[PDB]
């Protein structure tokens, strides 16, 4: 038993909800939620900026010296960082961009990051701002990741076409 409410099941081990990750992450305290970056850490809009905003730049001034320390991320990589006051961890996954011509097939590894959390609370990896079709990444993340996720969609309209048209 855990403390996501509200979801609906849309397999053993996914779920889905319309919701504000941000508020989602600062009712529930997850263990992991997990921010839709960039290879740069640079998290200036859509959920990073979002994420970012909420823990009032700390997140920001963490990734700077992650990446002065290790250097830019992989697409499809990933790592973990502190959660701030949103959660205990946020896991930082680079899904492709198509806005930016980076290979789709790239978001199979970049939720295969999940699996290495039992639980996380995430958004739809290459959604929103990334420009992929979030029907896709819906399918990709239920033929992927095998721990639990809770994916929060904060447009009630794309919320209603992805349960609507789910497999
Ligand atoms: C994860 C992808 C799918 C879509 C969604 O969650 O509905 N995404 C967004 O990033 C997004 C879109 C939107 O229209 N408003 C948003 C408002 C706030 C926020 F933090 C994110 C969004």
């Amino acid at each position: 038993v855990n403390s996501f409410s509200g979801y609906l099941k849309l397999t053993d081990n996914v779920y889905i909800k319309n919701a504000d990750i941000v508020e989602e992450a600062k009712k529930v305290k997850p263990t992991v939620v997990v921010n839709a970056a960039n290879v740069y850490l640079k998290h200036g809009g859509g959920v990073a900026g979002a994420l970012n905003k909420a823990t009032n730049n700390a997140m920001q001034v963490e990734s700077d010296d992650y990446i002065a320390t290790n250097g830019p991320l992989k697409v499809g990589g990933s790592c973990v960082l502190s959660g701030h006051n949103l959660a205990k961890h946020c896991l930082h996954v680079v899904g492709p961009n198509v806005n930016k011509g980076e290979d789709i097939q790239l978001l199979k590894s970049a939720y295969e990051n999940f699996n290495q959390h039992e639980v996380l609370l995430a958004p739809l990896l290459s959604a929103g701002i990334f420009g992929a079709d979030p029907i896709h990444s819906l399918r990709v993340c239920v033929d992927t990741v095998r721990t639990n996720v809770y994916l929060a969609v904060f447009d009630k309209n794309l919320y209603d076409k992805l349960v609507s048209s789910f497999l």
